[PDB]
């Protein structure tokens, strides 16, 4: 690693570079982070779970120790998430009584939520995922169930971002989603986004997640989807990469390493996407992947429990893979 | 499908290969793939074109020059006259005496006149005289057979008969630890000498057999400067980073270590860097070899000890050297 280039810096003239990480991850990974990256997320302690677990209880302790981290090393870090069908406590959508709450009673509690996690790292934080995930990944609807929508009405998302607005006016704040280049999708993505827009909403960024497979999204399709979202005015950050050796169909649980084979493709693939991500440098201002070393990631449990996977730029050994070198040579 | 390194460099200079027929079919694909140049590792040397007097075995050569041609790959000839693989019959009479200047000189102009006319129109340039300046002391010119019998006027003689023979073709000087700053000056004022006596040299090769350290890129730099200075092209012409010191016998070693490979990126991605500035007067860049399946490193300094010293594995894959010359 002495002579290895820097993430951060091959890219300092293109975008920020990120890592999801957690308390245990940043130390077992704590000099890779501090050698390569100049943004960080936090994998889960910034979900509402990990930060309201209970109505008034707020647990900031493990998010505050990530924000520490980054501080002190001069790292920028993203927000993730305020406001999404997953990883929320049912107290958040229930009466006393157990019942599904009103519109009114979920959105003070939504603009409470909102108001107290921002406030307090207003001035650290220089993004926020509001929404995350809201469109429908399968089907003809543009919006996915979620308690959320089903309470408030499908002006839920137009809420949250003007409670965000008004908790920090100078952050940046994104509409977060996945398989954001497949066409189908993608117009959903644009259509929502757009129409926030037309009504005048603070929604300034797209988060592209990029969690890619070796075949997809094709690269004329990320283009594409990059391309599309840009000609809104939006800020993009892609916000979760990570190039899976396994393609959505192939559920295989039985391989210990990748193939030769794999790993070259794999490389190939990071380097066709940094190719890319630099030749949209003027609408992409951060790349963050999901993780920094295959010693971590959740692409071990998802979507196939208890597998491995090897989706980074660096191997379990913290050392670089052939990714790595067709990634920053670009 | 990755890039290729002529294409890659098509605004700044050649990219060769050295290569003998066997390497030719063992690297085909990947001398197609990448390069714009080939020169003979052996074959155009003075004992594999006349092993005995009025004996040419042109067979060899043929058969590189015919791929390369067949590619639309230039030629670099390599190489006229030499110390080394030069048989002893050219400098011996038929009693085994030394023969004197005037028949060394009609022996030196008949192969000479042989050799590059048979490959005019085909190769562009010549490495007419080779190592000719000394390793140390203060002497400027190795003692030599050609030197000992002819004078040294030797060289002139050589570069006079390179191009009445073909008026077209560019003529090096080449030599190694090109950018030392002692042997580096000697051989400033070598080519300088010839120039301005108005000899028929126009150009210097830097054969570039470097470490993972030395020369420094700062004597690099400097030894670019002072040979374009003269005026004459330029080309790089040996070209390999050893993973070992030159004075490091080790034998060790059976696969780089990780520390050897990110080194030799971080260096080799330097290396071009610097190349790539140079451009207005770097013509051309040729490795000694493609990939480390092949390689004059593995016997020399130390007989049957691996080194990995070019762009590509041995498995034709690219290494990070590859990736970090090409990103320049
Ligand atoms: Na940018
Ligand atoms: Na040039």
């Amino acid at each position: 690693n002495s002579s290895l280039p820097s993430l951060r810096d091959v890219f300092a003239n293109d975008f920020r570079i990120g890592a999801a990480v957690n308390p245990v991850t940043i130390e077992m990974q704590k000099q890779l982070l501090i050698d390569h990256v100049n943004s960080i997320t936090a994998e889960n302690h910034m979900k509402f779970e990990h930060l309201q677990p209970e109505e008034g209880k707020f647990t900031f302790q493990e998010a505050d120790r990530i924000v520490d981290f980054a501080c002190s090393h001069r790292m920028a870090v993203r927000g993730h998430t305020l406001v999404w069908h997953n990883q929320t406590p049912d107290w958040v959508f229930q009466d006393g009584q157990g019942h599904f709450v009103s519109r009114d009673v979920l959105l003070e509690r939504m603009k409470c939520h909102i108001s107290t996690v921002v406030r307090r790292y207003k001035g650290k934080i220089y993004c926020w995922d509001v929404i995350n995930e809201a469109v429908a990944d399968e089907g003809n609807e543009l919006l996915r169930p979620s308690k959320w929508r089903q309470i408030i009405g499908d002006d839920f998302m137009e809420q949250a971002f003007l409670y965000a607005y008004e908790a920090d006016p100078d952050a940046l704040l994104f509409y977060n989603d996945y398989n954001e280049c497949f066409p189908e999708k993608r117009e959903k993505i644009f259509a929502l986004v757009k129409s926030l827009r037309d009504k005048g909403i603070p929604i300034h960024g797209i988060g592209m997640q990029a969690h890619w497979s070796l075949t997809r999204p094709s690269l004329d399709e990320i283009r594409a989807a990059i391309e599309r979202y840009a000609s809104l005015g939006v800020v993009l950050h892609i916000t979760e990469l990570d190039v899976s050796m396994f393609e959505f169909h192939d559920r295989r649980t039985d391989l210990a390493a990748p193939t030769s084979e794999m790993i070259e493709r794999q490389a190939e693939r990071y380097g066709q996407i940094f190719a890319l991500f630099k030749e949209y440098r003027d609408v992409i201002q951060s790349v963050t992947f999901w993780g920094i070393a295959d010693d971590h990631t959740w692409l071990d449990n998802f979507p196939v429990h208890g597998r491995k996977n090897w989706p980074l730029l660096f191997d379990e050994q913290h050392k670089p893979k052939p990714a790595f070198w067709r990634a920053v040579s670009v």
